[PDB]
């Protein structure tokens, strides 16, 4: 039953609330990565101005000052546009920061902007469904030719063995070692609670989980005329990879990166299972069961990234595969919650 | 609160026990599981040969125990789905003519006879949320025979004020992030503040002995023999009490705890405490709306009572008032999260 009006009002409630901005800045790969990529933007920003959209509680919008930018429009939605009021005048901001409240899309900026700053990627990239909204900042507030941080995100895709998860499961297999009663046989059942089910499990792994060289499936430069379009319509392409070796698969891990332009070089901010952790772990989409791999196994298929039917900041995942010679099979996955 | 009627809470409450990760994390839980095991075996003089009611059987694994302690019929009654798991797990184990799994509420299902003895792992969250212990006295009521055994027979409930030290590190993030990022983000304490410490929610959270500022108090016991024990539950359950601080430290609120204890041999005692061996129950956690500098002696002393929330009657509440020091007597009134 839920209406546009009260989908936004609960999406910008939860950024009302500490724990998610205290993670946030806790993600260190994050927010040195935006600092880093704003201030070797420093040429295109000094003496400029800059809108954040998504300012949250101010600190990209304070970094942004820090590199000489004249004016920042620190917008924000929530009411966590409070807080970052106070962090500005606490910092001796007020002059270079103003934090306005409100979705970007409706609010007035006095000035067309030199750049856009924004934090607005989700879960597997495009969970939330912010995109649209800093694209809606750049058709209408970003002057020709103006700059964008970061500029371009990139989305991979591998199939997984999930050790956490396999431990889950044989865990039945170990009840007779540890009290002397035998479950062995709840495996199929705890496979059928845990694989079965069709939501999206954001979740950390590690380098060791992951089961072939990664794959792009789609690269969005957020210039390019048509994204808007391409969003609503869903992202996404075909893969292949060959397996490394003997391996009970679980299904593929997707994670994106999103890229600053350069000076100096270009700074990618990863959220790869061989990088530095960050919040966002990387989301897996589970097969119903596990699928024993082995040394060139060929893994393929096909994957659409899109807002779910009844709510449009709820990341879906279209995915068609083919592991080895089992046939082609389909399922259709959405962002736990 | 949405309205629910009490038929459809019933069924989203076994629905909840349908899956297998909070069977998991039980069996998963050695310091509960191996009490329950060690439990009954001692007590296989009063089991040998006889009969046994399992109050919410689950995956079957108290019922088995009973039966490797010689029970000569043992009744598994399981008012969720997870009874399917149960039949199969016994029938694995070769133990379908001693063990019986029947399906449904304790309170509507029908045994053949009165049994000797009680099984039951009733404890949820601060003990009482779920509010299963009446399930478990109303099964004693009408098939425990005169004299009959109860596993575990009774149970404790233990306050004491706390100074959380990961709370403190929450709270003191604010004030970090000049160090990692040149912004300063002091004046968010405040607002942490406000959003970890003033909800009305009970925590439920691991502590250790590091956490304790006074010696803990026991502020109720339930001889679950006792007549109109039901009925003190409907009415709440708590007591006053008092102790007397250790030494400085911000004061963040209580913890509470519990303990069942098992007939012997001698008595084996099943502990939630944090001064023991971690448990899944962890503790429950009570905070006060803001900190409140305590000293080395400072008095700290109130009443505490536990009872069912007013819309859910499984979700528990705990009616608290307190006073530190000479600071004014405070009330605040909690729901579990
Ligand atoms: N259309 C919109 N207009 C304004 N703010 C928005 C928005 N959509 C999302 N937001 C806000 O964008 C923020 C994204 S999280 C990033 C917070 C902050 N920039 C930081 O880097 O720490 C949230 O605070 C959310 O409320
Ligand atoms: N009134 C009732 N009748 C039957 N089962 C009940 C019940 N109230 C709760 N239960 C069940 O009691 C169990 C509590 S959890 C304990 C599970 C199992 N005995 C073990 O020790 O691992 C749950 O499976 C729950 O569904
Ligand atoms: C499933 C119904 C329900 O809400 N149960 C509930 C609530 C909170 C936490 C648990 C839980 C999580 N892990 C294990 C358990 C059960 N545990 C508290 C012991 C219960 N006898 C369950
Ligand atoms: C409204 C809503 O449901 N938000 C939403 C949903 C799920 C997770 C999160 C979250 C948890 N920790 C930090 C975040 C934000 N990350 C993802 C970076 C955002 N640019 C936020």
């Amino acid at each position: 039953r839920r209406t546009k009006r009260e989908r936004d009002q609960l999406y910008y409630e939860c950024y009302s609330d500490v724990s998610v901005h205290e993670e946030m800045i806790a993600d260190r790969v994050r927010t040195d990565a935006y600092r880093l990529g704003i201030l070797r933007n420093w040429a295109a920003l000094r003496g400029k101005t800059v809108l954040d959209v998504g300012a949250g509680t101010g600190i990209l919008s304070i970094f942004c000052a820090q590199a000489g930018a004249r004016r920042v429009y620190a917008v924000e939605a929530s009411a966590i546009w409070q807080q970052a009021r106070e962090v500005v005048r606490f910092n001796g901001l007020e002059d270079r920061v103003h934090v306005l409240p409100g979705p970007v899309e409706t609010v007035e900026l006095p000035e067309q902007v030199d750049a856009i700053v924004s934090e607005w990627m989700g879960y597997g990239l495009l969970h939330e469904s912010m995109l649209s909204s800093v694209l809606h900042a750049r058709t209408k507030w970003l002057k020709e030719g103006g700059l964008l941080l970061p500029a371009s995100a990139e989305l991979f895709i591998v199939p997984i063995s999930d050790q956490m998860l396999e431990w889950r499961l044989g865990f039945w297999s170990q009840v007779k070692q540890h009290y002397g009663v035998d479950m062995s046989c709840l495996e199929g059942f705890a496979t059928r609670c845990l694989m079965g089910h069709s939501e999206i499990v954001v979740q950390g792994l590690s380098g060791e989980d992951v089961l072939a060289r990664p794959q792009r499936f789609a690269q969005l430069e957020l210039s390019r005329a048509g994204l808007e379009q391409e969003l609503e319509a869903g992202v996404g392409g075909r893969f292949r990879c060959s397996c490394y070796g003997s391996a009970p698969m679980h299904g593929f891990a997707i994670w994106f990166q999103v890229t600053f332009p350069g000076g100096e070089k270009p700074l990618v901010l990863s959220t790869s299972p061989f990088h530095p952790a960050t919040h966002w772990k990387q989301a897996l989409l589970y097969l119903n069961e596990p699928v024993q791999v082995e040394q060139d196994t060929d893994v393929s298929g096909e994957i659409t990234l899109l807002p779910s039917r009844d709510n449009p900041r709820r990341l879906r995942v279209l995915l068609r595969y083919k592991v080895g010679d089992q046939e082609e099979k389909t399922k259709d996955f959405a962002m736990e919650d």
